[PDB]
């Protein structure tokens, strides 16, 4: 479901902006997978982000900033195609990306970086997911 992806994400967001200090009043099995994923952006966060490049440097959104633009940028952390280590990247890099919008007085941005992801992860990361065990599957790895 593309409306379970959408509460996914903005689940994973509330939880970053409220960890890191700002609002997050920008807007069971589903349970398990929003704690296994905000368990595994901490862990990449803490652990393993700082091994690679800091995508947040190749992207500056404003309110002009097209999906496009968004999706070329995140296309990079998928260059090797997918895998949940990098679909966990691929939320903390939202989180961070809103962290950074709040910051600079642009948190109206934090619903559209939400939409895109919602957007980006529908069509670019959920064919894999299907292919690969489903959300459960990240559970029983990652949980
Ligand atoms: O196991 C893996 O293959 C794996 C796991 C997690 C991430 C990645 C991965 C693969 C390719 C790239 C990356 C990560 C990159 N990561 N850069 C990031 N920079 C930031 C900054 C803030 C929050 C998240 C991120 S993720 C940018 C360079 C391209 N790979």
């Amino acid at each position: 479901m593309s409306q379970s992806n959408r509460e996914l994400v903005v689940d994973f967001l509330s939880y970053k902006l409220s960890q890191k200090g700002y609002s997050w009043s920008q807007f069971t099995e589903s349970e398990a997978v929003k704690q296994a994923l905000r368990e595994a952006g901490d862990e990449f966060e803490l652990r393993y982000r700082r091994a690679f490049s800091d995508l947040t440097s190749q992207l500056h959104i404003t309110p002009g900033t097209a999906y496009q633009s968004f999706e070329q940028v995140v296309n990079e952390l998928f260059r090797d195609g997918v895998n949940w280590g990098r679909i966990v990247a691929f939320f903390s890099f939202g989180g961070a990306l809103c962290v950074e919008s709040v910051d600079k007085e642009m948190q109206v941005l934090v619903s559209r970086i939400a939409a895109w992801m919602a957007t980006y992860l529908n069509d670019h990361l959920e064919p894999w997911i299907q292919e690969n065990g489903g959300w459960d599957t990240f559970v029983e790895l990652y949980g």
